């Protein structure tokens, strides 16, 4: 039966009201989009794509193939689900952590409830003061697997598909679609930017292939850039004193690697910032058990040594 608790979502200052299914529920749920998806991954992850950090050396592979761009909406990521379970015709939004929420909707199409994966964000509309998802891409529309396609191809079979759809104020987030700019569009991305940012929460931009197919994962073809005080790391507190370390898998080791200043627990997993030679405290994190390993450490400084800016991106094409 479909078995949800309430919860409730608070972003930027306001909070949504939602059904997250819980039980046996929730794992049909899921597993439905596992099979829908195609996905054959071991283990559980939405099918989507996760960006990495630009760095230097993309550009030469940005100047070449088609790419598009957008905001890094401020937001929650979340897999837009449309299904009929048991009976029910059912939208559910997926966080990261195969958690499952009721987002529904009054107008939805009957044909969505087919079997549609779109893929996009929840966040907060600035100007409403109202939740909005931010509909990036999309996955299979109405049992058509649209996955290989191109991406307009995706975004317009999304498009016409919510086409007569229209929402009423009871509706519990706004449904907006994501502005994809071409790269070589400079001067519009920028304005593109400046306009999307006086709506919504944003950080930074977002660099999507224009032509390949969609990739469940980490997609190394899928750039962040994002404004470089928000790179952080999870140490490790290796000493009283605050030695930090972090993980280097072929010595298994937890390694030193800075040193916070003052008193701290063993053992624990502290959030930190870098700035001045120093990485700084920010927050624990009970919630980790695992500092980041060796490469990420070595990437977010190679990060947070380049400084990339958004003019540097937007000036080379
Ligand atoms: N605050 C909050 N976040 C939640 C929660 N559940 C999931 N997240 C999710 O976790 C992400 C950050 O992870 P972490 O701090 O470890 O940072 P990274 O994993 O490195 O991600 P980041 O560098 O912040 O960039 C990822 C975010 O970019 C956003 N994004 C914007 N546009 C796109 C796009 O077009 N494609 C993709 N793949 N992501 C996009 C997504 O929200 C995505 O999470 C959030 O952005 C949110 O989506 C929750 O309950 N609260
Ligand atoms: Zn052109």
């Amino acid at each position: 039966n479909i078995t949800t608790e309430r919860a409730v979502l608070t972003l930027n200052g306001l909070q949504i009201k939602l059904h997250k299914v819980v039980g046996e529920s929730r794992d049909d749920i899921v597993a439905k989009m596992k099979d829908l998806a195609m996905d054959d991954h071991k283990f559980p992850r939405l099918p989507g794509p996760n960006p990495v950090s630009i760095e230097r050396k993309d550009f030469e592979k940005l100047k070449q193939n088609k790419y598009v761009v957008s905001e890094k909406t401020d937001g929650i990521r979340f897999m837009m689900f449309f299904t009929r379970v048991f009976g029910f015709k059912v939208c559910t939004i997926i966080d990261r952590a195969m958690t499952v929420y009721l987002l529904p909707f009054k107008n939805i199409p009957r044909v969505l409830f087919q079997g549609s994966i779109f893929d996009g964000e929840l966040c907060v509309d600035i100007v409403e003061k109202k939740f909005a998802f931010v509909l990036f891409d999309a996955v299979v529309v109405s049992g058509v697997t649209v996955s290989q396609m191109d991406l307009a191809s995706r975004f317009f079979a999304m498009k016409r598909s919510l086409k007569e759809f229209k929402n009423v104020p009871e509706d519990p987030a706004i449904l907006r679609y994501k502005e994809w700019i071409p790269l070589e569009h400079p001067t519009i991305i920028k304005d593109h930017l400046k306009k999307a940012n006086a709506i919504y929460h944003t950080d930074g931009l977002i660099i999507m292939s224009v032509d390949e197919p969609v990739i469940y994962g980490r997609n190394f073809n899928l750039f962040k850039l994002k404004p470089g005080t928000h790179h952080t790391i999870d140490f490790i507190i290796m000493s009283e004193d605050g030695t930090i370390g972090i993980f280097d898998p072929n010595l298994r080791k937890n390694v030193p690697v800075g040193k916070l200043d003052g008193y701290y627990n063993k053992g624990s997993i502290v959030e930190c910032g870098f700035a001045d030679g120093t990485w700084k405290y920010i927050q624990g994190r009970s919630d980790k058990n695992q500092a980041n390993d060796r490469l990420t450490y070595e990437k977010t400084l190679l990060n947070i040594e380049e400084n990339i800016t958004i003019d540097e991106l937007l000036d080379l094409f």
